[PDB]
């Protein structure tokens, strides 16, 4: 059991609606964290009450090292707050807008972790979903790392911008553990192109080009990437392959990282 009284704040780290989030100190341990705080004002404001109660429980207890840790939380009067680990390299969406684009050794290597990381997530029937390059954090390594389950869900379920969803969430419909595979792919797409493979810039455009599955790869991505890809995002989720699959796939054997 906490209180706000046992960290010392330091600087601001980034700002989202709901809440911002600041590098903090454990007063007696000096334990370095991230502390996360969400308004309660806002909560009540947009009914997201029930998904993050939601949300910190099944990270409460999820522990991987490709998985941002919550070792807890607390509220007061005003606000609600997550004591959160924190990641010292930033996250890998504002490494991608310095890069414009990665290279396929460094793609190849976050697939792998992200794969492990997500595997693991299956294997206690959690599916992720909002797999974006803003919630992947690095940590002291450079090694990716899952943040912010703000809409994970446990078991299938039938429940912002549509980039990073699959077909089946997008037109309604009901979705599985499949879901994380395709946005693999959307990611892995991102990873190397600077962009995910359906932007548009109005959001019914997006919506038809997921709908119908529609991207191209420009000249540079290799013979390998464009398989796994194309492999990844099917319409049809059963057709895509199993995360031990894509593990094993060839390109990013020649050219992850062990
Ligand atoms: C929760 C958590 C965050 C975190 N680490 C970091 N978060 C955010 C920014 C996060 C963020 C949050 C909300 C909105 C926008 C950004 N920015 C960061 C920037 C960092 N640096 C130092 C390392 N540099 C390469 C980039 C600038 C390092 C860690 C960061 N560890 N654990």
């Amino acid at each position: 059991q906490w209180a706000l009284e046992d960290f010392e704040i330091g600087r601001p780290l980034g700002k989202g609606k709901f809440g911002n989030v600041y590098l903090a100190r454990e007063k007696q341990s000096k334990f370095i964290l991230a502390l996360k705080v969400l308004f309660k004002a806002q909560l009540e404001k947009a009914g997201v009450e029930h998904q993050l109660r939601r949300e910190v429980e099944i990270q409460s207890h999820l522990r991987h090292p490709n998985i941002l840790r919550l070792y807890g939380y607390f509220h007061d009067a005003t606000r609600v707050y997550l004591i959160l680990e924190y990641a010292p390299l930033g996250t890998v969406y504002r490494e991608l807008q310095k890069l414009s684009k990665f290279d396929e050794q460094r793609t190849a290597t976050y697939i792998t972790e992200l794969a492990n990381a997500l595997s693991y997530c299956h294997s206690k029937r959690v599916i992720h979903r909002d797999i974006k390059p803003e919630n992947l954090l690095l940590g002291s390594a450079g090694e990716l790392k899952i943040a912010d389950f703000g809409w994970s869900v446990h078991a299938p379920s039938s429940r912002g911008t549509l980039d990073y969803l699959p077909p089946e969430m997008i037109e309604g419909r009901m979705h599985d553990e499949k879901v994380d595979l395709w946005s693999l792919g959307v990611l892995c797409y991102e990873f190397l192109v600077g962009k995910p493979p359906f932007e548009a810039n109005t959001y019914q455009e997006t919506y038809k080009r997921i709908s119908r599955v529609e991207f191209t790869f420009p000249d540079f991505v290799t013979e390998g990437a464009r398989d796994l890809i194309s492999r990844l995002l099917k319409h049809n989720p059963s057709q895509r392959p199993m995360l031990r699959e894509v593990l094993e796939h060839p390109w990013i054997t020649a050219n992850s990282s062990k």
